[PDB]
């Protein structure tokens, strides 16, 4: 029993941990496993769903009322003229991912995305028989998109173009410049931009800019939802909208809607949760950026400061990606087990995110001060070694 | 500009507008027992609630909480007798999911599945959507919807890549006896093939009781699937599994598909998980009551049913549906009388030929609303056969 | 920087001939089996349509014709396609144009739209594909069937049809398979376009060229549906280097009005194809065609031979073909991944030059190409190194 | 069944003809309909060439002796260094223009092309997906280019600029001056010379200058053929060829390549002909040439003694674009097929060489003088009448 070739073509710290050894792990985006947790209202509303008998299915669209709550929240974030029949909720930005490359893609066509490369996106646009074709971003432009790279790696088999704004790995933010010379481009080609926003409201000095706020003809398809600015990972809900105004990817939404419709509905009492972290108080953010915005600041202060090391100054989502300057490595992948045998910090080898991830890095700055503290009083140690 | 997918486009799957005009509809169409008097048990709910407030909120591990997947090896040995360790379990966001991941990492284009007939769409449109060819074995109404063996036999090819069995069966409510089974079983270990079994509907049986192929195989590898959203009336959790029961490793390759698909797409919920413990291990009191409630509805639908002329159907075994046929009638098609009964009768059923060709003459129609509902609903259908 | 449309047009047929020429570079002698010119063998136009041409250019017709066509060519192609196909239609449903190759840049340039489908056959003939591409179209391929000579599969046919395709290509006889489409696919075909709407294109280039069956053109079978024929001096009467064909409309109710509308003002800007070849190609169509008698005892003889020797070596089988020079073998055993290998090892080894199947899309994956318009002297010669490097492998 | 929308965007005398009313024909640049024939050595070496059996299909770039003798012939004229490799052989200019404007327009990609025009660019570079841009040229200068029309209508979007020179419709010969300055901007832009060179050798006072001399940087495609100087249109053949010493045109170069090999080839026995042509005597040129001036003079002198009517004196080619000075016609439409109807000869409106054309009309004066002076006196006429 031979398994699909598609499949197949989709691409250490345990024995130390079984040991007794405690490694800080620095290697992992999920917030719940730190400091945070999703809101008491959210949590109130899930609980509240599920007494009150909300656990039937619902419509393959999603709620009315949650479509409505988007609406209203992306019209008062980003200005956008959208309805609720604009909006489908999903399983996360997992699914909308799924659902989007599912409807898109035909052998061989291409998506652009990012590189340094989200890994998901990757092994879905592989899968789903598609080539993905990584355009570059700057380090000394602190990981802003290569126009002129986008212009070269565009074919005539491109379908879309995605970006990851506030991008993981390099937190970067793209400026309205980046967007309105992407769209312009996207534009000439006919083709759809794809918008990453679920690092929405994670920035730390200046606001993000969504391309569905300043496209004129261009399609965009933004995709957010509950797992990081929400702190719920585990509750796996998001949501996609169109904004396209000159309703070109009218068959391409129809495609979308033949999928969800196979694949029944996302979780019913998770919809309620979302409604009320959608329409509820942000009083909660406020306090979590707070703590997440001196974590940034200390994180980049200690890289900086160990020689051989430096870095760009995350803007957005809560990563750093460093870069290994000089020292005995191959490789990043020998680095990372390097600093995981000997200084017990976990990170995640830069190479892991495509050809403009090596010689890189990616932690994360989720933990509290005092870790960081330690992790990075024990990696200075590790680096001055060597 | 911007086509879609060809492989999208070919995923197939009123009412509405009655209601607009004031005119109330009984919806027979729908096989969401919570949409009724059904809903998940009080310790599964309380232990949902417990799993968020207690901070479980994470992303958990791709292949399924550890604990979830040790309750579904415990319970599996109970019901089915099968020797399995939590590392041939897999959690999934559903059967729905689980067919997801079996048949993308099982398909190549051209290669075809065994699926039975009249069909469950999913099967259907999933297989077609990785390029399969989706094959209908004949099943066969006179023998109250058991798989035609022959027909099992001669349907087969070399591009075969699976065998599925869905027991109880939508829309059918077969239940398939030992013999069926075992000869499936003996098709499959011949062309050495596995059998992919979907037991969502596990103990929801009236008479008779529900044997997995699981149970049963001797050679042939068996992918088990099953889940909440039935036997436990939680639809709206999208919480399943999947396991293996494959001794020699036979499937080691398109498990380890499997696992890289499962980890690309993060994992399925994880509070949900917790209520999923508490209803693997937790004792089956609360089907009890709803079962009794279940059969007195299948025993009067089917009474109902048959006693209208011009109608006829068998018993169903297992599940919340039953597939009677149009005997007589003016209507061309089966999608034209369920249009016509909707219209007149304000019932709403689904039309057989939506269960591909083998469901043609015939409509689906649920047993799952109270006996007030069931006997409104058929009164005014036989009206409407009297009349036409 | 470049069109990226005009960047991703591919030609893999031809992405073999290198390798070919760096061995004669090293004194090896390479048998061609790849290119389907006839006139590069023992083939040329008969007496009577040089001399026409000759005559022509000597009488001064030496200037820009209309760009429609001559008018005497053009009544010349409705007595010959009467004669041939009973069709009746006039001199304006004609078109001269320059070969089948611009009767295809007109007819796709007028019909498709970016993101239109074009039914085509599988294995396809490699021009179909990068035309219909560089138009923003997508070749969508039916497949054709080994087993029962290389016929369309009709159902198929019906599975990859949608509201989305614009035409139903037929290239009939068949290059790369040689395959003769029976009334039966034929009467289906264009069953399948009339419940659709949309017209046959029916690429007969190859039409006489036949051993046993006889040609029958979807023109001659319609009902309701227009039908697009193209036909040339190439292939038939032996002129691939005169670049001169035409295409006619069987199509009365003219459903095809804006597309013909279309084709004359494309046609128009480029202002005509070649003038003096026109009257060779009147000397063709009006004359007797003793002269391809000749050549086909020739033709016939060689596809019996190579016919007979592929089917005698063990790993390969082969369909007889029915029409044109090709014949399209099945690597059925080998050490080789894929076909291109199998191409190049032969190349090689037995000095001999084929095309790799899959240069005809995934339904020619496994198979190759070769032409059997040496004669058998040759063909002997080419038969026996592969047989050897067969045996070897 | 609707028309693509490429081909939808490509935009009387036979009435008369048919009562047997025999109108001057001035409107068609086809020297071969009056009293002129490709030489002999070239009818020669055509029937020779199909009787020695070359009647296959030539190589996909043309057939290696004729590229071997375009590049003898242009290193003559024009100095340039170049190989057999730099030169493609073509089925005429037209589908040297084909080529060429396959090969280098993406969607809304510009050319610049002079007013007035030839309208067979405005329509393929329109078919390709392209917006032609008309440069004014000027006609108190004989119609030389307006270079700071040049410079203000040039954008980003701007993929080369295209010289027709000597020019149709109105006989202009660009000098030095003109070339350089276009070959400035060409070069600030970073973009291609295309030169269209086809009546090369038709000159009356002085010779034509190839920007392909001139350049040092700027890539020049140069193209030609036997249509006009060799007087074979019928014959459809041509070439072009690149002047490009940083191979700047690299990729442009490739996708030409790509085009070609799929259109298979031009006219095998023409090569032979065009052989003939290139390397054999050009006696049969200076006696055409000869009585072409005669002719030149004669319709320049007729033209200007007509009140009304003014024209410049066509340095090149063998058109006359004479503005309409005075009169009753509302447009140059109206006017000549009025001249049509009233004075039986047919002239084509200056409009259809776009907006620059307004006001004028163009005349052939390739008929014998006997017939000119005919067309004259009637047009003379005409003109005293109206
Ligand atoms: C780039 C990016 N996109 C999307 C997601 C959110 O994923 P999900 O909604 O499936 O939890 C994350 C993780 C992410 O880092
Ligand atoms: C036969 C059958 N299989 C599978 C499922 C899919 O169930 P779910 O995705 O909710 O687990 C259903 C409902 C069903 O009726
Ligand atoms: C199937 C087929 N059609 C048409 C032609 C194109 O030939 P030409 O452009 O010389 O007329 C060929 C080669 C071919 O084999
Ligand atoms: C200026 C100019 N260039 C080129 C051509 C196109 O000529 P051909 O395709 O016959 O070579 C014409 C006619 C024209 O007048």
């Amino acid at each position: 029993i031979r398994a699909s070739k598609r499949a197949l073509s989709v691409e250490p710290a345990r024995e130390l941990e079984k040991k007794g050894i405690k490694v800080i792990r620095l290697n992992i985006g999920d917030p719940v496993k730190f400091d945070f947790q999703p809101p008491e209202h959210m949590k109130e509303a899930y609980c509240k769903a599920i007494k009150e008998g909300h656990n039937y299915y619902g419509d393959s669209e999603g709620l009315p009322e949650l479509r409505k709550a988007i609406v209203e929240r992306e019209k008062r974030k980003n200005g956008v003229d959208i309805t609720p029949d604009d909006v489908r909720v999903t399983a996360a930005v997992t699914e909308a991912l799924q659902l989007i490359f599912g409807a898109l893609l035909d052998p061989g066509d291409e998506i652009l995305v990012p590189g340094p490369s989200y890994p998901p996106y990757t092994g879905l646009v592989k899968f789903y028989g598609g080539k993905p074709v990584e355009y570059r971003t700057i380090e000394e432009e602190d990981w802003q998109p290569d126009i002129d790279d986008i212009r070269k790696k565009i074919t005539d088999r491109t379908k879309a173009i995605a970006v990851i704004n506030p991008n993981n790995p390099t937190g970067a933010l793209y400026d309205k410049k980046t967007l309105e010379e992407i769209l312009n481009i996207a534009g000439e080609y006919e083709i759809p931009v794809i918008s990453d926003e679920i690092y929405d409201l994670m920035t730390y000095e200046g606001e993000h800019i969504s391309p569905g706020s300043l496209t004129k003809d261009v399609p965009v398809i933004v995709m957010n939802g509950l797992s990081k600015v929400y702190f719920a990972t585990g509750w796996r809900l998001g949501y996609m909208y169109f904004v396209d105004p000159e309703n070109k990817l009218s068959e391409v939404r129809e495609a979308i809607d033949r999928l969800a419709r196979i694949r029944l509905c996302p979780n019913t009492p998770a919809q309620f949760a979302a409604i009320a972290g959608l329409t509820g108080p942000m009083d909660y953010l406020k306090e979590y950026m707070k703590k997440l915005k001196e974590r940034r600041d200390y994180i980049y202060k200690r890289l900086n400061e160990i020689p051989g090391i430096s870095t760009t100054k995350p803007q957005g989502a809560f990563y750093i990606f460093p870069k290994i300057e000089v020292g005995p490595w191959k490789n990043d992948k020998e680095f990372v087990l390097d600093v995981l045998h000997n200084a017990h910090v976990l990170f995640v080898h830069g190479s892991g995110f495509g050809e403009y991830g090596a010689g890189h890095f990616r932690a994360v700055f989720l933990p509290p001060i005092e870790i960081l503290e330690e992790a990075m009083d024990r990696f200075e140690k590790f680096m001055k070694e060597r």
